């Protein structure tokens, strides 16, 4: 009721990094209550409510990456009777079944007055002559009361939630995630976030003979995503003149072949210019619609950069468990053997660096935002 | 009792690859019991016993990739009387608490002289009138009885039992595994092969200034991930060379991302070698042990081909759990920011080639098998 207490995740400057990007992404989740304030220290991050609305706070805080566990708080002073005082209030704020409960407490005030074995009957007492048809279990509780005693301030709670997991989105650096309408891609994207990677998205649309409906649908799966970091940025690559070109130059049974490479080139230009370190895809090995082991290695010829491939051991299933998890299932579901030789043989015969330059040159940004 | 039948994962030409690579790999784990018959078909694999211990097939069928379900059958001529006759036969192979039943039939054989609504009571009166404290229920069977009635000859079936999915390993082709003593390297190689990957395992060491205990551990995985596919092919690199030679060219800041550089370059150097299109790491990102994106980014700088990456977003207990589940946990459990631009002008003052070169030619090459 009056402060939740994030525990985090797993991780010196390496700790730093990680709290204050998870204050970043918190503050940011949390701006539109603006009476809180957050203090992160190496071990802790403690959010003070000041009146907010701590359910609404905590609805909202259970989305954001970095987060183990976290706990509604009392924070009282540190005698017996204020302490006695905070452990009730806490109780009391449980709603569901309640009928029975437990205390629990540690001592990290070595020079606290009374000992634990001497505290436990009090607060017990205090909540057991306070409450109505209520008794304790050392077993079976309903309610475990666990009172945290320090110096000058205590902190009791009974309320602890699971947190979203994984690592601070910013924490591990930025990648480009090659976004399409289909299944997979957008659940690539969030899997790379979950490892406290951010992640600028890249989408080739076709505007003639590729529809408004299909790219509506990449920027719907995009403003999805918002829910899990602090902004998407957008990336939209015009690739009309490339396709048509790779059409009239290329043999049509290497056309596909190319236009991948085409769309690898321009991608890694795009992640140059944005300091991303790395390309995710949501490319997996061995579903029907998934390119072969052959595809995978003819594409790849053209960048060295990492290529960070998710779901590339993952089964249909696992992969539409979490598009479903994660809310971007219904939206991608909406209904609109290669070498090397050969490749750079046909590329030999025309200079495809203009239309790469150009087209790195005209993609357009958005920016999405969770719309609260 | 007289049959397996096994029913596929999922997938023209690409069936035919799918079908004579199941079923090489299923001979080759069936091989112990010689008096089998395997027809393998577009739809499904059909496995005659003739005699040969349906339980102990079965335990060593479950392991094999690409099988999704497989059930103990009775191949009977297909009159009612021979169908009457194979369903209780099939119904008796039934170990447990065996105390109801349901009678479902599958009618292929269009011009069957019976219908199904009268195949139903007369199947079930035959099992009834031949067994003793046992009722039908058609909402809560113990025993389905599953009748499929073709020409000629009819199977029946009451014991289902689940295949260890993915797909038959070799249909993908072929990558090289870095093999390492970790936890994750293992469970990579694992999950290649479940997408129909077979696997060469390439291993690093450096014999004086690395044990033979190490060595072993690598051998001990290798050898237990033969549980799941033909063979397991091993190339042991003579590393130490490079490694003293990194020490004195390289400054010491760098000595650890050069040396990985110079395991991806020898590393893709044999998978030409072995006609292998991928190199397949443990890597994962943001575990205190994970490298960076940075140091990835730095050390993917030297390959293009496709660094194959299961479980790049996978956390510690998910990769653990599995590689626990597979059994090669205890074995690897046994206690034996990097920029582009410097990694290259540091390498720039001494020629690796030989090195490289050497080291491909004095790899060693172990072939393990499960040895029954
Ligand atoms: N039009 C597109 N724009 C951006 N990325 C794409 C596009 N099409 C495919 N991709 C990426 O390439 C991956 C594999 O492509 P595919 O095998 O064609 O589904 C997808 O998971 C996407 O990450
Ligand atoms: N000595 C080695 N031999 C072969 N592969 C290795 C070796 N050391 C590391 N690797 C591979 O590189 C991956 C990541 O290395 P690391 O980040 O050092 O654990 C491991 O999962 C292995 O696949």
């Amino acid at each position: 009721y009056e402060y939740i207490l994030v525990r985090y995740g797993e991780m010196g400057k390496n700790r730093s990094k990680f709290v204050s990007t998870l204050k970043d992404n918190v503050k940011f989740k949390l701006k539109k209550f603006p009476n809180i304030k957050i203090d992160a220290t190496h071990d802790r991050m403690y959010i003070q409510l000041n009146g907010e609305d701590h359910e609404a706070v905590s609805e909202r805080l259970k989305d954001v990456f970095g987060i183990h566990k976290f706990n509604l708080a009392m924070k009282v002073p540190s005698e017996l009777e204020d302490i006695k005082k905070g452990a009730l209030a806490a109780f009391l704020q449980v709603k569901g079944d309640v009928k029975t409960f437990k205390i629990t407490v540690h001592r990290s005030y070595k020079h606290f007055p009374m000992r634990t074995m001497e505290l436990l009957p009090e607060i017990g007492g205090h909540i057991l002559e306070n409450t109505e048809d209520i008794t304790v279990d050392v077993h079976n509780p309903d309610v475990n009361v666990r009172v945290e005693i320090r110096s000058g301030y205590s902190y009791i709670m009974c309320d602890e939630r699971m947190g979203a997991g994984g690592l601070p989105v910013g924490v591990g650096g930025k990648v480009m995630v090659l976004l399409s309408g289909g299944i997979d891609s957008p659940v690539a994207a969030y899997l790379t976030m979950k490892r406290g990677v951010s992640v600028e998205a890249v989408h080739f649309h076709s505007p003639p003979f590729t529809s408004e409906r299909a790219k509506q649908k990449v920027i719907d799966l995009a403003q999805e995503l918002t829910k899990y970091c602090k902004r998407v940025t957008l990336h939209l690559v015009p690739f009309t003149e490339v396709q048509k070109t790779i059409n009239k130059e290329i043999p049509s049974s290497y056309s596909m072949t190319v236009m991948r490479r085409m769309m690898m080139r321009i991608t890694e230009r795009i992640a140059e210019e944005r300091n991303a370190l790395a390309i995710t895809t949501g490319e997996s090995l061995g579903q029907v619609a998934s390119q072969t082991l052959d595809s995978m290695h003819t594409i790849n010829e053209v960048t060295n950069y990492p290529v960070i491939r998710p779901l590339i051991t993952m089964d249909k299933l696992e992969i539409i468990k979490i598009a479903e998890e994660i809310g971007t299932y219904d939206i991608s579901i909406r209904p609109y053997k290669p070498k090397r030789e050969k490749a750079n043989r046909f590329e030999a015969k025309y200079d495809f660096t203009p239309l790469i330059d150009e087209a790195v040159a005209n993609k357009e940004t958005m920016v999405l935002q969770t719309v609260e």
